[PDB]
């Protein structure tokens, strides 16, 4: 019922001091795991208000296979601007690898479509995998992939997804990542004719930045509310979902906490 | 602490029955954690064939696509898949040592990782991937231990493996010992102590034809782990089988992989 907050508390109390690329100190643990039963509720956080619009649009953008911020801008989303070129380009980041992993043949692999196929025709496959960690291409990316690699699993007509995320800004970043992949899992399940199972979040370096400590204590003092419910309009292709096809119902968070 | 045996028990009791030719019990997203300071996680509840483990890893480090070097040393675990020339495709070690970049250049992920460990231990990008989406079809089969990350805190090197598919009875004992061993080498080459080895799996399964063997293993009292000693070397690529001594290994009898 509070996998994120449990993890957040554990790292707060138990994390090891560790210097960071950004010059801010962190407390961190390595190899941590959160598990959500999606059937019980949609894990958009209630102990602090999370901006779902940013989440949903970024995901739709990924599913386009889009390396340009343009389409995000058409929709008022600016979360990627900082890193873009004067043309708006970011290099072959997430979505580009999801939809268009360049194969030696000179062709391209749509990992999203490949996975949906497997889920429909061979649900017991243990190879239903999407990777964004394209070693040869990472240098051309504005940023190395963070949520790097994910797998699907099917049991009893329920779809599960496990994400491997190599680095996790537990306070500022992870709440978006959880919501994003949960959303992805609903979209995949709907398109594969399955229901939702578990979302499993597995992290590499899980850290609380030193300048978020007070914000974390605030958030940990709050009693979680019941989770909202996720609803999707009917579509016959994952690539046809729009922002308007998604509804987050009964989302009742505590107030947003702004970070320094 | 016996994370392996715990996991085995857990999957045996709560696993979902499934298909694939043999059926399995399956759980998804299971994690195991070993403090390498406390001992080398070479299983004591059955004799684990470490010879095959150690040689396989050394073979990986070589970047070798062909099984020749493994026969040279008596190891037959990869036979069932080789071509008549004994090639396997760009499996594990090819990806570790020479991931083909679009530039025509090859990336040595091992050296890159070692270099970060020496140069920038705080890095959260210290990763080796075998999951080369474009090359998987050329491989005799797709990678199981698909990729791994290193992490340093307080001079201690931890490693995390992501393994998409896990034969809990036959495969996982090797995967643990192999990545445990690789962490010791990396730590030594980097001037670090050993921290934790974290095993994270995808489809974690016991084959239906392994249940009796699994029960035998679980009735056995676990014994203290052995200790691993690595002779000195100047480079991770120069280690040899003889550099690797597992002291004080006192396992219960091996358990034959059924037919
Ligand atoms: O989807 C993301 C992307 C980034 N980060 C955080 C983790 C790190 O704190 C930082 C990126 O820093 P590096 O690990 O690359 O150094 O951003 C996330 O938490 N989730
Ligand atoms: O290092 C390895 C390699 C393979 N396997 C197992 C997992 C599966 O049972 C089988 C590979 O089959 P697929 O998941 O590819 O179907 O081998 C392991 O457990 N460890």
């Amino acid at each position: 019922m509070t996998p994120y907050e449990d993890l957040l508390r554990f790292v707060l109390e138990t994390g090891t001091p560790k210097s960071d690329r950004t010059g801010t100190g962190t407390r961190s643990l390595f190899g941590q795991q959160m598990r959500y039963d999606l059937s019980a509720g949609f894990p958009l956080l209630t102990t602090k208000k999370v901006h779902f619009k940013s989440v949903a649009y970024e995901l739709l953008w990924f599913l386009r296979g889009d390396s340009n911020i343009g389409w995000l801008h058409e929709h008022g989303v600016t979360i990627w601007d900082e890193w873009a070129s004067d043309t708006g380009e970011l290099g072959p980041i997430y979505g580009v690898q999801w939809r268009s992993w360049p194969a030696p043949s000179g062709e391209h692999i749509d990992q999203i479509s490949a996975a949906l196929d497997l889920l429909r025709t061979d649900p017991d496959s243990r190879r239903i995998i999407v990777s964004a960690w394209n070693v040869g291409e990472i240098e051309r990316m504005a940023l190395p992939p963070c949520h790097a690699f994910f797998q699907f699993y099917v049991a009893d007509g329920r779809l599960s997804c496990q994400l491997y995320q190599r680095s996790a800004d537990l306070f500022l970043g992870v709440p978006f990542n959880i919501a994003s992949y949960a959303l992805l899992t609903h979209m995949m399940a709907a398109q594969a004719g399955l229901s939702v199972g578990e979302f499993i979040w597995t992290g590499g370096d899980c850290h609380i930045y030193d300048n978020h400590v007070e914000q974390v204590r605030l958030q940990l003092s709050r009693e979680p509310r019941p989770y909202p419910k996720l609803l999707l309009a009917d579509r016959d292709s994952i690539f046809e979902y729009t922002y308007e096809d998604i509804v987050v119902k009964n989302y009742d968070p505590h107030p947003a906490i702004k970070a320094p």
